[PDB]
Parts: structure tokens; C-alpha cells; sequence
């Protein structure tokens, strides 16, 4: 009921890479990462994947040409602490071609528009899309989340 990264183009390795902040590091290794890997997918972790001897740079790069999917954990923590990894990468590399499958957002806390930097374009453009999930804060939702994770992640990719 996932798919066989084996079977796609390239010689993919993770059908997702989970990029999130260590402070919201209790709910992606207690919500997250158990419910995807108990349907059997194959994670790229910010923690672990990560190979010595390079930069960290280089693993996340590294994890996101080994996986199907990138998924972001965005939130006020998220943007402090980490995206500006990809801020700064993407203002040299386009690697993900704007309106494309790859990239997956999830939004696990608001983001006030105060706590965003004038400088964060990518961001604002990601964020404008409205594109990105939502963590329900009734627990009645939380079956719909889940739903729709999966979703994004076994859906076929844009061509891009």
C-alpha cells in the first residue's frame, strides 16, 4: 500500500525527508514518525541519515536527492532555528520547480507574520501557496491529517 521506490526513475532510497526543528522534536519522533513508519515508509531523519565528515548542508541536500518527497515541519521554531538553510539555498538552487509534488508543508503551529524575517522570500511565496496541511487541533481531525500526509507522499511528482 506504498510505493516502490525501486520501481521509479531514479535510484531513490526514502520515500520522504522529514526536515523540523528540535524543539518540536517530541511530536515528528511521537506522531510523526510513528505513523509513517509503521505503514512501512522510509524516512530520511534531520537526526539521524546524517553521514560524519560532511556539512550540514550536504546531508540535507544529500536526503533530499534520496527521497521521493520532502516534508517541512513549519513553525515558529521551524523558521528560527532552520529555514534558513533553505533560504539560502534557494536563492542559489532551484530545486524545487515552484509548483511541483516534491515538497511537502506542514503546518504543526501557526506562524505569526512578525516572527518572519523581511529577508525569508522563499518562505512567504511557500507559505502564500496555501497549499500546506494543517495539524488539527481536534482530535476528531487527526485521522483526516494522517490521510492526507500519506497522500502527499505516495502521489505520482509533477514533472519538473
Amino acid at each position: 500500500s506504498n510505493i516502490p521506490l525501486e520501481e521509479l526513475q531514479r535510484n531513490l532510497q526514502f520515500h520522504a525527508f522529514i526536515s523540523y526543528s528540535g524543539h518540536d522534536s517530541f511530536w515528528v519522533k511521537n506522531e510523526l514518525l510513528p505513523n509513517l513508519e509503521k505503514e512501512g515508509m522510509q524516512i530520511c531523519l534531520h537526526e539521524r541519515n546524517f553521514v560524519p565528515g560532511k556539512s550540514i548542508v550536504e546531508n540535507i541536500i544529500t536526503c533530499i536527492e534520496k527521497s521521493y518527497k520532502s516534508i517541512f515541519v513549519l513553525s515558529p521554531n521551524f523558521v528560527q532555528s532552520e529555514w534558513c538553510h533553505y533560504e539560502l539555498y534557494f536563492a542559489h538552487h532551484n530545486l524545487f520547480h515552484e509548483g511541483s509534488n516534491s515538497l511537502i508543508l506542514i503546518l504543526l503551529e501557526p506562524i505569526p507574520q512578525y516572527s518572519i524575517p523581511s529577508s525569508y522570500h522563499k518562505l512567504k511565496s511557500l507559505m502564500a501557496r496555501r497549499t500546506y496541511l494543517e495539524w488539527p487541533k481536534e482530535k476528531s481531525k487527526r485521522g483526516l491529517f494522517w490521510a492526507n500526509l500519506r497522500a502527499a507522499i505516495n502521489i505520482k511528482l509533477t514533472e519538473q
